[PDB]
DNA sequence: CCCCCCTGTCGCCGCCGACGTC
DNA sequence: GACGTCGGCGGCGACAGGGGGG
DNA sequence: CCCCCCTGTCGCCGCCGACGTCTGTGATATGGCGTTG
DNA sequence: CAACGCCATATCACAGACGTCGGCGGCGACAGGGGGG
């Protein structure tokens, strides 16, 4: 375990600390690429076609392909412009409820952990949250890069805690093309009750226990069998 | 914008064809390194280790390294020693009320659209989907791999469009092991009613218009004078 | 220098991380008890009247004389029922205008330091307090000893840092109890006249720089000879 | 309300006598330590830790370390060379405006009452000096130690009694040096009238009567219960 | 050589604390009055006119006969209509040159031995007088009974200390206006002269030390001799 | 006005009757007592307080309080054994310069007038007394008491009268034997030009008409409302 | 103090729908 | 009406810096 | 990672406040002598 | 016809100086423990 940020949410003038953590942690195997004859795994070297010669990251300069194939370097000083980078707090916007989220926005979930000394101010908010049952927009700052986050609270039975869901942009989500429900629609309502009790035969709820990640199980026994 | 994969909703004598969208796709731009001095892409070339020099990607031996170390060497029996992966239709294990469905646990959108013209079957399950209100749990096969998925409706107005939500293990969350938060502090209720008000000093609804990327919008300006 | 503590303000949902200091380091000179007979630093002993012998700190009990002077035993679990020193927080009480508080209170004097990378909360804080010109009592703690304080700001040159000025408890401050003021002794005009004109004959105005203690100074000068 | 002094302010020829009083008053308790296992009262011996042989308090010398781990004897030259001790009067220096001295140094404050018989320059010293609206400020050798203070007027209403608050030498306050407030820090505009009706929800009237130590009464309260 | 005085010269802020002593003593043999017969002191006895009793003390009052022989009564109040008799300081008025005042007036002398603490304003205060060589008129209202006096400075070479002599009121100096005074003479200048060469005849200097007490002597040896 | 003795200044050959004065008669109002309720004077008898019994005048011991509280027995001849008494007159003994004694001593000043039928001889010693500058120093004796006295010449402007000023004895002017001024102070020169200001703000002339007993003035008006 | 993990970042690899085309 | 080529679209998986905590 | 600095005790010296001791001053109330009685 | 105004003398009453004694409180130093690096 170990956090990814530290900061402080950064609304009006609370400055309430916390600390980011990762909710979906990968758990699954990350394979590598080696070769066996050698047993010496493989590395990736870039060499410049023409030129024949290897590079080091110093000399490469990063150039933005447009449709006509021309190359332009990039400054860092360009690039460096945003003054979030500095910033190192969730810089709160507004409270919303949580019910006008659209739940084809989130993108990851991170866990909030406050400072002890200012335990107070964190429970307190949350509380306020969970009362009022509201998010809160934010501008997450991470690795020179803003993520427009929503802040929710999710109580865990035994306790309260703050967590953040990175949202895309609403012009990102692509408006869908339908010439196909454009035609008439005359659907006989005889089968309309038919299809609905095919739906309700299988009337259960979540099974967390039942969903098991079969091949990630078989990968297991495998690399246990391997030892 | 060209399907990623099509095929059908495969449960029992209920079939219908589907085409699979992706329902977003980074529009952030993105850049091709290149060499100062060449001023033109850079490839990067797989080397061997012991062997100093570049070895086809057809003959490297897969491998993982656990703690141990043990050299593994992966085949391909065990690999497709799972089935599911072949299926290329999707099939509805159970069902599920909307409300259980968590905010947590979705992944990533993609949008269902059909192939046939045999339309009545579409806007069939769609209407009973949504009357229902029960969300279809899905083992979702595509790109030779399952994942769990959920599929449901929304109204567009125009479209009752019924697409999918990715959804990832449960093994997948971590639980929140610090007691730190646990310590039983008390709060004076005064402070809560002062704090109120000024969390309601904000309070506005959702107006995706208004919230855009301002450092995406600069480099593309940026560029557009370059 | 080195903080004595590093807490954070705290108010209902406001919150800063702040870092004091002290404020006043007395330069004047500490010197260790020793015995020319054999020039060895002294040490003490804990010595026992009724058992005459050696008794330690840890083996030493607290106790407590009343008027009648009857020895009381005290037990540490019972006297810190008190919860409110185990806080870490400058519990920001109340805010006052700066100038309703006499120079009989203060006691001491402490800088802050906002202590996260960002100071933005301390910074809009000093801010709000210089412009409404209002003091901010809190329930300052420190070494388990609550003792009550006041916020204000005021600017050094470079920056508008805020202090926190320990308070009396007014039940401390005494009164002067004094009949021999209250009666009334005739006066002659003349007699204020002359007074007025010698007491601003050697009037002036202050210029601390020349002021400096004597006595510490030749002190300094005959260790250094020495 | 016992005193501590009898001297007098002398400027020149006026020679006020004045009684100092201690102006602060802790009531706080002040415990004592005890052998409580045999019911032995407690004392400390002063022993060597070298010769490790307890000794009296004449044989001791007033020894000084340096860097260097050293030890001086300080004799009694070193109280002749300072006359100023000698001296049992306030020694007037200069009368300025009130206005000059910031409570940055103010230290403690003493009441100062007169020889009953002598109350005519007193009364009218004090009413001069409150017309006038001046600082006085002094010297001061209480128990053969030096202190800088300052002699100002303050009516209490039925009477007026000037009192001296004694001072820290200039140069002992310490300065502000802190890099961070150095480094710009930049506010919206519309974030700073926020707190506004932050703090105005909380102002009030500064009141003496309600803050009250109550560590110091629940102890004192719970000691009544012992007994 | 006791005290009979502690006050302070006390006009604007000067207050100069002093303790007024006594210089003249009586010297003289301070006869006391027994019975042969009885071989015992003496009583007197305060009985009426009328009553043939003793009278204590307290029942006594007071009166005052003129050439009438009327009696008049005086109340307490009455006998402190002077505020200046609470006074308990010389409550200097002027200055005047020394030299001015005859010396007719003089009545009685003190000497002031000033407070220790409160040497420095008195020393100045003495210094001034002898520069200036100016006197000082003073209401010197001792045990109740005012009395105007003069105080100035009288050198002793060791130290200056400075005397109060009381003055005795203007008003009480007989006027000779006798018709004796106004007769002149005719006079020889020869007989002037010779008389003149008479008084050189007898010159000597102040002596005091062949200056002898002779009763006082002669009662001193017979007492000695007696026991 | 009725002069206390008439004698003469018989020094030499020189002798010039005169008729004393009292220079100095009081003013102030003498009061008797009476016990009201009584309405009478108290009068007061020499009562013998070990023996209990009322004693005239005539009879009573003349016996000292010594040290050892003794009695003394004492005749008429040992107390007669002065013979100076038995001279009525003022005897001249030397001649000094005037201004070289200070005022300490002086007691009484009593007033000289001629007796004799021959106004040559006052005049003649007024005169060359006077011209002289010379203080004649005599011994003057009243009722069995003998005290020295200084002639001296003062005008009263019309009138010249040579007069006399009893003295005290030399033991009589006593010491200021007190080490707290022989302490040596140092002296500001600051506080110097501040004294002589404030000083000479006050100084000013004696006029001996302004100053009257105000308490005796107001004891008549008390007295004259009855 | 050290000393060790986590995530943008992008080039290499691979596959399947659209629409030109037989 | 049915081949099958292409092009983009996505994913795989290695890497390069960012901080976290004792 | 730590060594510094609050906080509480202790012992010590120096200082004040009340108790006890006597001593000198102002006034009453008579004498002897100048003067009248 | 030269003893009864003015000055001691007695002391009586009364207000104030001066010396002891016990207690109260600054303060210089140490010890312990916390939270800073």
């Amino acid at each position: 375990m170990r956090a990814i940020w530290t900061g402080s949410i950064a609304f009006g003038l609370v400055n309430v600390p916390v600390k980011v953590y990762s909710a979906t942690a990968d758990h699954d195997i990350r394979f590598h690429q080696v070769h066996a004859k050698d047993n010496g795994r493989i590395r990736y070297k870039r060499v410049c076609e023409a030129c024949g010669e290897v590079v080091d990251y110093r000399d490469l300069a990063r150039a933005y392909e447009s449709g006509d194939g021309q190359m332009v370097a990039i400054t860092d000083d360009d690039i460096a412009s945003l003054p979030e980078e500095r910033s190192r707090e969730i810089e709160v916007l507004e409270f919303v409820p949580a019910a006008d989220v659209d739940p084809m926005m989130f993108d990851r979930s991170y866990f909030l952990e406050p400072d002890s000394k200012s335990s107070k101010s964190y429970v307190l908010l949350a509380k306020t949250l969970a009362e009022t049952d509201r998010m809160a927009i934010v501008h997450f700052t991470l690795r020179n890069k803003t993520r427009l986050a929503a802040l929710r609270v999710k109580d865990f039975g035994k306790r309260e805690v703050m967590m953040v869901h990175t949202l895309l942009w609403p012009d990102e989500i692509r408006d869908p093309d339908f010439p196909v429900l454009d035609q008439k629609v005359e659907i006989k309502p005889a089968e309309l009750k038919m299809a609905g009790q095919v739906v309700d035969s299988m009337a259960d709820d979540f099974n967390p226990d039942r969903y098991h990640d079969t091949y990630q199980e078989q990968l297991q026994e495998l690399i246990d069998t391997k030892l």
